[PDB]
């Protein structure tokens, strides 16, 4: 039996193709789908982190609609403690990558009995107020909820629902007061500290960038994150805000635009356009528009950002189950399969790591699962697509690109090999798609840990000095790819590789393709 | 905005075809996947299920694992009445399917214990065991367990739930709350239980009597385990469906002879991602749908698509898109389990299988899925194969708002439906398990027609046509001077289908 | 018998275009049927009632009366020699044959002078040497090597610098080196002997002829005199030029199909709305390679072709097509390729002109653009064909194409011998011919003018009905079915218990065939 679903491979029709997966056709070793995951409660001691690491973790994502900055920053340390604690083998070293997720123009509630991690349980029929009186902020119970939205009152009436926590609980609002909502439990849950609340098509009012937003990407710059996963942006000139925001010293940092409600998903363009990456943030978005719609939605923007070549995370409730549950359930399988066979670079978890009790079985989970589907795309047809949808562009980084993963596909070879130092030329391999995985070296840390955003690329840092010699450079950092790929299984001696690389140190892009047996 | 994603649908890639996507192309009325709802305890009341028939139940399913006879008779005896409390009114009376789904080589064990991991339990065979369990000593029903199962292989109980290794002598490699009766599942065992046990025979000969339209026959592993369902239900059961459920190595391996034999395919998620690796089951999955599409033979997609509601209201973010891509991937039908046999929220699981599937059917790539289905039975020249790609054809091209089928074994219709036309299917027969059996296939709409037959064809054909006219009209299909195609027999002994038209709804 | 090859239906299951060509088969066998129309142009050789006999039996549908040449009397009488003909076979129903009678009209032209005043005179022009081209009437008959008159008054309008001017079908070539009110100073480019009163070209040029000569307007109100079924337009510029010729003939020709000839660059770049003006294009090859330059001919053609199809419009393919067998009574291999790509190509119809009108083998060129059409029509990639076709025109819900994509499509599943097709104005058929079933469209009607003018479809074998119209709709029916059944057992086609596709009216009211049947052959 072919492995890597190479007989699928062959087929000539969609129909053909998923008629031959088999499932005792073996995946490759290599993993290409990046996995984010929310680090939190459950996640956040160094120890657990390393082991997080091992797992499979690539990003790990601060959502400061939880927490402080203190909690955040020594959060972000522990990452960086654990990450650092491999490199004394920097064959085997993984750069990790930190994402800032923001508070944008939401509505959150208060603290459980003064706590982050408290939750009560919520009785069907019962009665629950809803306050505004700050007195109450930190003492959220059964009987009393506070919010943050100081104008509720004036977008809702007798009979509104409010949704609390992704549409977890839907409360029915009985009576108003000046400062207060008397409601109705509609149905059961578990409500927590600072949960997001919905009032679906109510006309909120919020800014795109708030003043909590300015401190908390100010604190992002300060912390050198990688990456902002901006939350409820609806316009093109909301990203523009963000970036303004972030300004010179934070040029750098990728800004991944968050699509969770309606608005979002119509301008969607010029969003994409605006922004270094996209997440389907499908828990907003879910309980923002009908339910049976969100998978619209996830395929057609994971398709326009494959498109694009810009990054596509798909996130929320991918693996729920798992917060209480060692084994996911088969919708859960599927959700994750079917993410990565539509195309998505990254793949997430939240509560499933931010607070579960299998946050290890959940990063392990998303690793097999993504493994099993990339080899299941049918990349013959997926290619010739994309080729087809960039065919305005003569762009040459582009054909090496297009060049390269043909060649790879022909010769079936066990890795591509980037040498970059902005990522981009890994990039445009990775937009391509090939099934074998692209290491890709470079002495810019930050595009390692960046790389993450993208299918494929597996990044490797190379700390040695620059050779004198552009020859023996490039020499020294594709055999530094070797003995990685060697030590990782992903190849051995005498497979076939292909080498990309710059002709001279002044190119601007790789416009050398080598196909090279490993040594 | 064009509704019914038909933008996406002029696309000439599949990326292309994702990327037109529209959250606001409006669905059409019509909703063409089966649901097959599992009734028990929260859903068996007569008031319960009228409901379920309005939120769109087609098929209830029996599950046999559990229950006596006079329980489950009860239950059918429900359903029945309230299907039949909608008869008085024929054009809105919906056909209602009885499947009866056995229990099968199933593995189950003799309050509660714990079982921790790395703490040694004894599985006992020893029938003096079979109701004194504890975290030592286990007894489960399998006497031919250890010729089957080699030291150090793994044993998985409770819905997959606990797992042990054989050092039988075992290590709890991860624990739990263990309880009476639970399944087991030995993967990676060449089980060697009949496929049809004495209770199975019971239970299909039952069936029989209770005139049940279907049977989902658990674990078939190889064509002779469907011939011999075949031969259980024998002459008297003739007319009842065989419905295979895939759910370990050896069904998957074998699956091509076991769909020649069968009616019909489950994939049977739930113990088959016992059976196999859990992160594998996509892949069957998808390998088996897309082998049913070719063959023309139904399969259900089946078990946790909606598993949260059991508890909450809204489904999460996997469940919705695990309903959508079943429905994208090729399913006739998709079915619920504990979200309606026990479940807090049976209605809303119902509805939401509606909802998403509507949605889901008209973001498929019908240009795409024809063509490549004529490719694949291109080497069979068949007259109905040939009426129902020029039907299901005509049908893309004037965006016809559904088509007619007069049928009375369902074949004209079953060969529609194949050929996946993205309007509804209204089959109108005057057999009545005709009618009920159609659920099992993507699209048809069956109808009952209880009037006499009339002396004169034409007008016997007019008749029955003008039934699915009043149908699709008072279910909003389509209105006054919207298009159909009709499909009927020219004569009385035409035999299929052979005489196609475009007609206006009058 | 799976393991006999016929009509490369092993080609047909390829899955690329490439494979397609891989796998056909010299030893396939193609059916009897032939599907591509044959145009011939009638003249000298072909003009008796005896040789048009011959014409007929060789596979003739299409009589081109070319009224470039010839007065009225001429095609009078060759007209009333091809109705001889034809009708010498009307005793037999069953096998009988409608012969239409096009008129290809002799449109704009530019002319030079006399050389020295005699109408047998040359001069040698020599490459690079000058010549004076004038409108002044003083030069008129006297014409020379260094002056030469032509009677487009308009040239000065038209052209420019750098233009270039051919002269004799393209003899001889000259450029534009500088332009005056009323005359232009050429370079010989291409040099020859320069005889009197020949042919101008004016590559690339808006030429303002009118759309008809004051001849093409008499020719025009004489073939509708004569009842002639189609015009073969001239010159073809522009959607106007359409137009005219549609308004000569007037409410009484408003039946008379308009060919439209598309013969120079203007008339390819306006392409689209001549298109959509015309009942169907001839591509002329002959003039428009002396119009553009020769290697380019073929683009316009299959551009030309594949546009017609597209749209369901009667696309011709003309001129040298078997142009040795003038004098050889076997035609060259780029000739059996000329032919066999044009069918590929998706033409409706085939055309002769010097080969019938004049040549020594006029039935023996018939014989082969027959034998070379059917081997073309089975290696079509009739599967591919019809999804492209599908394709173009999806934005169209008509209904009678939905009937005739869904009887094609099952005419492609269950390999029907043929599709049978009642109808009155024909556009019922013609809406399946446009789809490219490989199986006959028989094509039964009481119009004999739509029966005659069912030849510039693909596919379409018109066959007239004589009987009376019966007074219960089902009798008429089944009637004309019987007959296309009887036409289809005596020619060959299929036999007894065979399958067909029959579309049919439902009601006598229905307004297009909305009923199909598979039906055994009786
Ligand atoms: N930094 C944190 N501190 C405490 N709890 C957290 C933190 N991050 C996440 N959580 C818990 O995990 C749940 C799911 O994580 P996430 O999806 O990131 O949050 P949300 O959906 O509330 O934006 C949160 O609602 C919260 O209960
Ligand atoms: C449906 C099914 C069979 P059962 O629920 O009877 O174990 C399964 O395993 O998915
Ligand atoms: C037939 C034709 C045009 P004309 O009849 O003007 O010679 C041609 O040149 O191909
Ligand atoms: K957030
Ligand atoms: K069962
Ligand atoms: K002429
Ligand atoms: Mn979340
Ligand atoms: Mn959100
Ligand atoms: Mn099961
Ligand atoms: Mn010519
Ligand atoms: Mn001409």
């Amino acid at each position: 039996i072919q492995t890597q679903q190479l007989h699928a491979a062959m087929a000539d029709t969609f129909l053909e193709h998923m008629c031959r997966l088999d499932i005792d056709s073996a995946p490759i070793t290599a993993r290409n789908t990046g996995i984010i995951c929310t680090i939190g409660p459950a996640s956040r001691s160094v120890e657990t982190l390393k082991e997080m690491i091992k797992s499979g973790m690539n990003v790990a994502r601060m959502n400061f609609s939880h927490g402080t900055h203190e909690y955040h920053a020594e959060t972000i340390k522990n990452v960086r403690t654990a990450t650092e604690s491999f490199a004394s083998d920097p064959i085997l070293y993984r750069p990790v990558a930190v994402a800032l997720d923001t508070k944008g123009p939401e509505i959150r509630t208060g603290l459980i009995k003064g706590s982050g991690t408290a939750e009560v349980e919520l009785k069907k029929g019962a009665t629950l107020k809803i306050t505004l009186d700050n007195a109450y902020m930190e003492k959220c119970d059964e009987n009393i909820l506070w919010l943050d939205y100081k104008n509720i009152c004036k977008v809702v009436d007798v009979g509104s629902k409010v949704y609390v926590d992704d549409g977890l609980i839907s409360l029915q609002v009985k009576q108003k007061g000046p400062d207060f909502l008397v409601t109705e439990v509609e149905n059961g849950g578990f409500l927590g500290s600072k949960k997001g609340v919905n009032l679906p098509g109510a006309a909120v009012d919020l800014p795109a960038v708030s003043e909590k937003d300015i401190q908390d990407l100010k604190f992002g710059v300060e912390q050198d994150v990688d990456m902002v996963f901006a939350s409820f942006i609806r316009k093109a000139a909301d990203v523009h805000e963000v970036r303004k925001i972030l300004g010179e010293k934070g040029k750098n940092i990728k800004i991944i635009s968050k699509i969770e409600n309606h608005e979002g998903v119509r301008r969607f363009d010029e969003i994409l356009e605006a922004s270094d990456g996209i997440m389907v943030a499908r828990g907003d978005l879910g309980i923002e528009i009908p339910a049976e719609k969100v998978f619209l939605a996830q395929k057609m923007i994971i398709g326009r950002c494959n498109r694009a070549g810009k990054p596509v995370i798909c996130a929320t409730q991918m693996l729920e189950s798992m917060i209480k549950k060692p084994r996911p359930t088969r919708a859960e399988g599927s959700d994750v399969a079917n993410a990565v066979l539509d195309g998505a670079d990254c793949i997430m978890l939240s509560g499933e790591t931010a607070k579960g009790d299998y946050p290890l079985e959940a990063v392990r989970m998303q690793h097999l699962i993504a493994r099993e589907a990339e080899a299941a795309m049918f990349h013959r047809k997926l290619f010739e697509e994309l080729a087809r949808a960039s065919s305005h562009s003569t762009d040459l980084m582009e054909a090496m690109a297009m060049g390269s993963v043909e060649a790879s596909y022909k010769c079936l070879a066990a890795a591509l090999i980037v040498l970059t130092e902005s990522g981009r030329s890994a990039h445009q391999v990775a937009r391509y798609r090939p099934r074998a995985p692209i290491i890709a070296v470079t002495r810019n840390h930050q595009t390692a840990r960046q790389a993450h955003l993208y299918r494929g690329i597996f990044p490797v840092v190379c700390k040695d000095p620059v050779q004198e010699a552009w020859a023996e450079d490039v020499d020294l950092r594709v055999n530094l790819a070797m003995n990685v790929g060697k030590a990782r299984g992903f190849f051995k001696k005498g497979d076939v590789v292909i080498v990309l690389t710059g002709w001279r140190p002044g190119s601007g892009f790789t416009n050398t393709m080598r196909v090279v047996p490993v040594p």
